[PDB]
DNA sequence: AGATCTCACGGTGGATCGAAAA
DNA sequence: TTTTCGATCCACCGTGAGATCT
DNA sequence: AGATCTCACGGTGGATCGAAAA
DNA sequence: TTTTCGATCCACCGTGAGATCT
């Protein structure tokens, strides 16, 4: 009847972020005006805001915190990818997997002093290998489901209490149907933040190889995510650590450093390093730390990688495997797609350059796995790179989740403000609704070292000044 | 050719608080629906805007200040009244008469610490003694034009140093023209709130009667306002000063107080009436002040007069006497139409149940003037009751002006950022654009002492709780 | 003058209500 | 009937001008 | 853990620019 | 010509996540 739809009017009540009042002033506004026409009254948009949601059985909301059964939600995501982005029935049957990725962060807005939510962004449809539907920007705010969010201040034990729940879940799923079609997902946790990437760090050690014990035929299991986090999480920080074990059995070359007075000038070098190294960055180094073992965190490990030839020279170990490491890293967490191929011969000639010269140290389970397994791993599970939500991306989805509470949110009660902030955060990442923003202005490219461009695919639409 | 004028695309850019994205993405989302003739471009919004303006000769601004040439910004409000708000040509000989209300006030916003903006309404504009124009709500923020604003914090001298530099102004503003009519002027000072009443209240003494020195025959000058201030501004000081004179005076019935033995007694009892008056109210008395002489606040003698009856048992004076004078007095500044028969008839009486009762203590020239002659004020001059802008009213004017210098300003230079408050408060004052608001939920009807109600008018549209 | 206590109100979107259409 | 749609209601609460106080 | 320093960016509406129509 | 109209530019700066620090 009318010439905007109750869909595509929700699109402009949330792309000019009008309240209820706005928009019913502006319906009216344009009904005296004579042409009538025009836009949905309001309980159409409601109506048409009822669709976008999950069943009322499977949103759970409390003072403190807001969830969604992830079942429900995906069933949800496929639903709405069906109904309207496709020319349907061209696949009847083919076999259709949802590949997704997911994670978690936790924000401060300056007692609802900080918020823990876990996200859920639907990458790829793909029907029997093809593809159906992509997502035009994984890398932006404009599909990120939310699962849960919750007002406790984000903490290690929250974490990891909300990572086996997630996970126990995952496990559980069966496919998801839709108009006589039948979807599986397939999960991955990707969408991990630097200091939460340390906090699941806790797979300490493990034995001389799970998969290598050289041939590969011990085989890989990919549910639960365990596998691509304790191999490349980000990893930055277990090869860090090994390399300062080299850098202090310099002088003596012996792995097995119990032999005759060696430990005391192993502790002295390492004193004489330490010091230069905080006279040189003025940053700590891995000395002692109470949890866990001696470690570092991962905002000075990068910096411990930011110019390998300095802090080579200064420790006293070759330039160019410190380079080479520092770019293989760069590599994995640059956030664009990685060139299997080339990455699998750029760490097979680091794992060459490292093992051929250096022998008396031998090789963790952790510098082993990132360069002898950690090529197959983008390739088996064909990964988005480490990569979540931008800086910019994730800045806006903060900031709208504040905006959502303080200026969209009805105060009526607690509950109900909550439930307005999680579905407000439903509509705005429906794959239906077309919900538009402010254009981005462009960005310096992100210099990266100059042997990564080589192992990276440069086509893609990405901004981050810190983290990709 | 388009649906909404560029002057009602206005008042919706307006209404729903727009920004320039905003509107543009308003008017562009709904191009892709495929209505095309809906909404101007914003160049044409601009050129809308362009009208509403003062010419750019007149209007100064700086990074503290801007304002408007008054001459100019009445020509402005003439203009636009007779373009739009009249079935023109059906007065071609008739005189014209723009009656208006101005005043200003300090606001305290929380450098931009509070901004003192001078304001003016035109209430009336009348032809050859009958009504062309009104105002519809003369006590809203609705046609409050700006003629000043300034980043200053409110004081007792600039208040002077703008009243004088004002009055200086409209007695020299000669009649404006528009479309071949002569249109004249008529300014009132009306728009002062409590506090400035008393900073100007530098009039502290005069001669026995400039119009009295009983008849009338000495005639009135009405320019400047001077007059209209200094008898009824809010007046409610110099009546209770006065009331306080003969509360002391009281045992002894002299106004001469020289006499024998006397002085010493009347401290004392003042020392009484003080203790007891501290003791009922905990509101301290007239004892003291620095500048112009002992005296008080006006929010003090606000309770002066809240409980007439009980202020008349302590002090020693008659209840009725303070009783009508608090009547008289909620009858001025109820902020409600004066019915002026029926208060020049209380006025007597109450002036009767005062000498009748009272001779041992002489009228005052304030007292004098209130009672004798305050009546004549409202009936010669026609003004609006003393009131201003309402608590709500003010405080939508105050809460606007931080929306337009917080979210509706262009941040490239300070000036460029008041220029963009100015030229906002100008169109959000426009007679011509319609420009609409939240509906007002009503108030309890504002109740006054039983009198009152009989002196006044109570059909009107204000909703005040403090001060109408 | 400058600081704090008070406290009535603008604003939030769904839930209900009641006509009125389909 | 069953939907559509405007007018209120829900309860809180951030805010900001008045009031009181040092 | 909790606090502060840093610092690159979202957002503001008119001023200019350049085609493109009237 | 003279207006219309979209795409940038103007310069700042409040804000909010990272980084550094106790
Ligand atoms: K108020
Ligand atoms: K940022
Ligand atoms: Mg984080
Ligand atoms: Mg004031
Ligand atoms: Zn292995
Ligand atoms: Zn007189």
């Amino acid at each position: 009847s009318t010439i905007f739809s109750p869909e595509k009017a929700l699109g402009l009540l949330l792309s000019l972020k009008l309240s209820k009042w706005q928009y019913i002033t502006l319906r009216e506004t344009t009904i005296r005006e004579g042409s009538k026409e025009i836009y949905p009254s309001y309980y159409k948009v409601q109506k048409a805001k009822l669709q976008c949601y999950p069943p009322k059985a499977f949103v759970a909301v409390t003072d403190s915190s807001a969830k969604i059964a992830l079942q429900a939600l995906l069933d949800l995501t496929v639903n709405r990818i069906f109904e309207t982005i496709r020319s349907p029935d061209a696949i009847q049957n083919k076999q259709l997997i949802l590949i997704s990725k997911w994670g978690f962060d936790g924000a401060s807005n300056q007692g609802d002093s900080s918020i823990f939510m876990t996200s859920l962004v639907p990458l790829k449809l793909t029907a029997d290998g093809d593809t159906v539907w992509v997502n035009p920007k994984p890398c932006s705010p404009m599909y990120c489901r939310p699962v849960q969010f919750s007002f406790v201040k984000e903490t290690k034990d929250v974490v990891i209490n909300e990572k086996t729940a997630m996970d126990d879940e995952i496990e559980a799923l069966v496919p998801s149907k839709c108009q006589g079609h039948e979807i599986s997902h397939k999960l991955m946790m990707t969408m991990i933040d630097g200091k939460i990437c340390t906090y699941l760090s806790e797979a300490k050690s493990n034995a001389a190889c799970y998969l290598c014990l050289l041939d590969v035929i011990a085989s890989k299991t990919i549910s639960s995510g365990v596998y691509e986090f304790g191999l490349s999480t980000l990893a930055r920080i277990n090869v860090m650590e090994c390399l300062l074990h080299i850098a202090y059995r310099l002088d003596f070359k012996k792995w097995s450093a119990r032999g005759e007075g060696h430990q005391e000038l192993l502790h002295s070098r390492k004193k004489l390093i330490q010091d230069r190294f905080k006279d040189d960055l003025n940053l700590l180094i891995d000395i002692v730390k109470q949890g866990s073992g001696t470690t570092n965190d991962g905002n000075t490990a990068r910096r411990f990688f930011e110019f390998p030839d300095k802090t080579a020279a200064i420790t006293g170990l070759d330039e160019d495997l410190i380079r080479r490491f520092s770019v293989i890293l760069q590599a994995i967490t640059s956030g664009e797609i990685i060139d299997v191929p080339k990455f699998k011969e750029y760490a097979r000639t680091t794992a060459e350059k490292y093992v051929e010269l250096y022998d008396w140290y031998y090789m963790s389970s952790t510098v082993h796995k990132l360069l002898i397994h950690g090529g197959d791993i983008i390739a088996e599970n064909a990964i988005v790179p480490i990569g979540s939500l931008s800086e910019e991306a994730s800045e806006a989805r903060n900031k709208d989740f504040r905006r959502f509470r303080e200026h969209h949110s009805r105060k009526k009660s607690r509950q109900a403000s909550n439930e307005d902030i999680l579905n407000m955060l439903i509509i705005s990442s429906d794959p239906l609704i077309s919900f538009t923003r402010p254009k981005l202005d462009a960005h310096k490219r992100q210099t990266y070292f100059k042997e990564t461009v080589e192992l990276l695919q440069l086509q893609d639409q990405e901004a981050p000044t810190e983290f990709h």
